[PDB]
């Protein structure tokens, strides 16, 4: 037996037994487990085991996760002897002054406010200014640019947070942290080689290896820096910003999209000349301030001029804020320089596979080599679909950002509001759907409806979904993004009376989640793979929807919708996502 086995509950065990073995025998190994199953002792098992053998081991998952990740573990008396620590290094943490700036830039009160507010986490020393929360505050929020830096000054609030939580067999950390020990370790704080790795919410890792290895030059906040400083070398950088500016707007009207350097010719005098004069201002006298905003603008501009990365122009024709992304699209070589690095893997997450054991999709996003992959058979219990009340309405007009279908799809949403005993969250694709689906919701569902926009983010409607249904509404949310994949909606208030959960009771699914994903990752793959990888990764996203509504044994009164016209119309290609949802009792 391995160490907190006996914690460990008995649906997980085979999948734990595995799991162990094939990591010890240097696979890496996946294990999907439904959400509500107990996986954090597994984990902690896992963990426990490992390290008993003498391994070093690094378990990497979000801080959302990671409280009851330590308390599982520290209840092992295994892990109290080998010890545990947490490696809470600066790519977790942001830059207060630089996101402040950031929010009032784009007009995002909500995040503005949580940087006043002192970052306090929405979720040692109390944990503030996390990435993580930030990024449910802005979805699109440039983490490379605002993460807080060994380049910022001491009297950062965040700076000073980092260095008193600098307070040893079983490592726990982030995935941003470990997309950045990646990186740093290949160039030319945690182990230079991990014995055993065990990633919980692995379908996170890839999106923390692609904002990692993510460059971004946001244009104003660096021309403002300049402006306040010695007049030295002043005038040729402004100038030469001044001409990148105006090359990005020629090189986004070039074409009407994520093109590469060869495609924008125009831009390469013009960063080139931007990175010279970025460096010739002289540092004597730089608030480090100032000096990290121009060390982490020249860093984006030479990675833009790698050739090696893709580029995004956002431009005054289209994006009032101006800026210039360059990431990879080949994170092949940054995964599999951290493969060589471990000697076995556990990746551990509700949805790891697609349409099946199917874990085609995510070990290409992963780059596991195919000749270590361990695909175990998934676990998921009778509970996670026995509650749940499949029901046969939907729209019948095809979802097609018009104003027609908005007119037929509020209908039948207002019919689940009508009919519902708690909240109800209405899942959508883009803003422009959730703009309409309010235009029609708005006046009927008055102090009921929220509105997930721009401007009120995934977080504050998640505190106003909670706020709304504790004082005894039926409240309707019209969200998107991480309202799809990340809010956990089970009532914190009834811990040990699940039968009473009704915080999300009617669960509607406007439009089968195509083109969610637009990261550069995903869109070479596309290149390469085609409709296949496309369904796929819609597959994938559509489990993770569909992944919000049980979170834990012994609900009841779960009612799932499915709106979309193309499940039940007969074509072929909506195949996998019957297939899923055959998984019910309609």
């Amino acid at each position: 037996a391995l160490p907190g086995e006996g914690a460990v509950r008995e649906v997980l065990r085979p999948l734990l037994k595995q799991a162990a073995e094939k990591t010890a025998a240097g696979k890496i190994v996946f294990a999907e487990a439904a959400t509500g199953t107990g996986k954090g002792r597994m984990i902690a098992s896992l963990a426990a085991a490992a390290a008993i053998k003498g391994d070093t081991v690094v378990v990497s998952a979000p801080l959302a996760v990671t409280w009851q990740l330590v308390n599982d573990m520290k209840d092992i008396p295994e892990v109290r002897r080998v010890g545990l620590t947490l490696s809470l290094g600066r790519p977790n943490f942001i830059s207060p002054q630089r996101t402040l700036e950031w929010a009032i830039d784009n007009e995002r009160a909500d995040l503005a406010a949580w940087i006043e507010g002192g970052g306090k986490p929405l979720s040692s020393h109390e944990l503030c200014w996390l990435l993580e929360d930030a990024l449910l505050l802005a979805e699109d929020l440039p983490a490379d640019s605002l993460l807080l830096t060994s380049e910022d000054p001491a009297d950062c609030p965040a700076q000073q947070l980092y260095v008193a939580m600098r307070s040893a067999g079983i490592i726990l950390c982030s995935h941003f942290m470990l997309a950045a020990h990646t990186r740093m370790m290949q160039m030319r704080s945690l182990p230079h080689f991990i014995d055993t790795l065990i990633v919980d919410e692995a379908h996170l890792l890839e999106q923390a290896f692609a904002s990692v290895y993510t460059h971004t030059l946001r244009l104003r906040p660096l021309m403002r820096t300049i402006e306040g400083l010695g007049s030295r070398g002043r005038k040729p950088a402004l100038d030469a910003l001044k001409e990148l500016f105006t090359q990005m707007q020629v090189a986004s009207a070039r074409s009407t999209l994520n093109v590469p350097l060869s495609d924008v010719p125009e831009l390469i005098p013009a960063l080139k000349d931007t990175v010279k004069t970025l460096g010739a201002l002289p540092t004597k006298g730089m608030s480090r301030d100032a000096r990290s905003v121009i060390r982490i603008a020249t860093r984006a501009a030479n990675d833009a001029l790698s050739g090696h990365s893709r580029l995004r122009i956002e431009v005054t024709p289209v994006h009032s804020y101006p800026m210039l992304l360059s990431g990879r699209s080949n994170l092949q070589r940054a995964l599999l320089g951290l493969w060589n690095a471990t000697g076995g893997a556990t990746l551990v997450s509700a949805t790891l596979f697609t349409t099946g054991d199917n874990g085609s999709l995510t070990r290409w996003k992963l780059e596991v080599p195919t000749e270590r992959a361990a695909f175990l058979p998934p676990v998921h219990p009778a509970w996670t679909t026995a509650p749940v009340l499949l029901h046969k309405e939907f729209c019948a007009h095809e979802p097609d950002d018009s104003p027609e279908w908005a007119t037929e799809c509020a209908q039948t949403i207002q019919g689940v509001a009508s009919t519902a005993q708690g909240g109800t969250l209405v899942l959508c694709t883009s803003y422009q759907n959730t703009e309409l689906l309010a235009g029609r919701l708005g006046a009927a569902l008055g102090d009921r409806l929220i509105v997930q926009s721009k401007t009120s983010s995934a977080a504050t409607c998640l505190a106003q979904f909670k706020a709304k249904h504790k004082a005894g509404i039926r409240p309707v949310w019209l969200g998107l993004g991480a309202a799809w994949t990340g809010i956990d909606l089970s009532d914190h208030s009834l811990p040990d009376n699940p039968e009473l959960d009704r915080l999300l009771s009617d669960l509607v699914i406007t439009r089968i989640p195509v083109g969610q994903n637009r990261s550069l990752t995903h869109e070479r793959r596309t290149a390469i793979g085609g409709f296949r990888i496309i369904s796929q990764e819609a597959a994938w996203h559509f489990r993770q929807g569909l992944g919000r509504l049980v979170r834990r044994p012994g609900v009841t009164h779960k009612n799932l919708w499915v709106l979309d016209a193309r499940i039940y119309g007969g074509a072929a290609w909506v195949a996998p996502f019957r297939q899923i949802l055959d998984r019910y009792k309609k």
